[PDB]
């Protein structure tokens, strides 16, 4: 297939995966927008075979040797994703370094983990969610990407930790813990009150607490929104509100995170405030 | 209640929670196996509290200044098993401090654990299972105690390896994994196999890895039966034997962990063959 249905088929999955993203991304003018929509196809390959997938292990070493054929400019192949890719590489001076550091987050999630810190929780955060931003910003921010990179390195942050505070539940089912020890060490909540999917003022005193940090980290982020060009301030800001929105949809909804959303009219609100 | 029911409390205490144990130190004479069921009621409630009950931090917390005001002498209950311990302390010259790092041990899981390497692994067997082997040894071995440690801490290793080994989907469930993140690299075992409940080949290479060292330690702890006294001799090795022999029972099971118990019949031919 040629490059324009390459391209739709990473618009397709990203409209299927994060109404947030393709929202945001879809106000960009038309060849960023396609880059971006195959720079998440990539982020979301790697993602879902660590996350579903039988043999994960070899299966992200394949996708790691792919990448490296890619790289060298010797991949040939039908995969549309690929495709798709090989243009926005060649259309824009994407950096591969990030695109690695990526996969070895992914890494990082094949063998059961535990968070001590937040700074180890940093450096997870990095791996998984800020080299994606650092993927976007040659397509953001051209001949700006210095200026601009620690405030997508945060947007990562804080966008990692919104995701780690609204999935609690969803990740212990998994078998899965992104809690830093040392702050339920702090708090006095236990690996039993969280087996019992317990809402107690312990958890909500560490709750807020990353929150509070998610919620610098935004701000750092928007700060240094007015150094993106025009054509891309609605589409970062707009995604960067839209997932801070998350923090306080959790708030309103007493905490409850062993079962949320940001509704569909809450994100046209924060986008027509952006427009 | 008087002297005896306190340590007739004790008794059922240890014949409810583990039939091995009991067989083997019902073999002991009297007062030394009055003593043995008065130092596991010790550890069964301090185990109890960390893997069952409601508030574990702070039940656990109220356990060690109970044991500090039973140190100083100070602690009057009507406890039938403070009483029986009570006893044991004036009876044998019982030492408080590997009683001590038994509450340290539980303590290590009231909060989610990664061990990475064996190292790890023996710190942890250390603290929940080695010391136990400590406490006792004043009264397997009175006045050889230095003799025949090495051999008692290294017993504690061979059945937590042993526990844990025959563990794995029940500590699962309870979102608890003890095997070593390195060897699950080491043998590339993942978390989503581990998850799926897959008894693979690489399964099967860890565990035996795991197994064969318990089985080391198995026979480094049997070698030093003979620096026991006579009638320590055959609790002692019974005990060790009954709890190797699980080892055995899982292999012939086809290493099924992920739904086993040395038989009743099993038991008696070891406490005969000691015999």
């Amino acid at each position: 297939m040629d490059l324009n249905n390459a391209y739709d088929h990473c618009k397709n999955i990203i409209e299927k995966h994060s109404k947030t993203f393709s929202k945001a991304f879809a106000m960009l003018p038309k060849h960023q927008k396609r880059a971006v929509w195959a720079i998440y196809a990539f982020c979301r390959r790697a993602d879902d075979i660590v996350d579903e997938g039988e043999n994960p292990k070899e299966e992200l070493e394949a996708f790691a040797v792919e990448f490296d054929l890619f790289m060298e400019g010797r991949l040939e192949t039908e995969d549309p994703c690929w495709i798709a890719l090989q243009d926005a590489f060649e259309r824009f001076p994407l950096d591969p370094a990030p695109f690695y550091e990526m996969i070895v987050g992914q890494r990082m999630d094949l063998y059961p983990k535990t968070i001590d810190t937040k700074d180890d929780l940093l450096h997870y955060c990095y791996h998984v969610a800020s080299t994606v931003g650092l993927m976007l910003l040659p397509v953001l921010a051209p001949g700006k990407v210095s200026r601009v990179k620690t405030g997508a390195i945060e947007l990562g942050y804080a966008m990692q930790i919104t995701n780690i505070l609204r999935d609690i539940g969803e990740d212990l089912d998994n078998h899965r813990i992104y809690i830093p020890k040392q702050m339920m060490i702090e708090y006095g909540y236990t690996r039993t009150d969280l087996h019992n999917k317990k809402v107690n003022e312990a958890f909500i005193q560490l709750w807020e607490d990353l929150a509070q940090d998610a919620e610098h980290y935004y701000r750092n982020a928007l700060a240094t929104l007015p150094e993106y060009p025009v054509y891309s301030r609605t589409p970062v800001g707009g995604a960067a509100k839209m997932y801070r929105a998350i923090i306080q949809t959790v708030r309103n909804n007493d905490y409850q995170v062993f079962g949320n959303y940001v509704s569909d009219q809450m994100k046209k609100q924060i986008i027509a405030e952006m427009q």
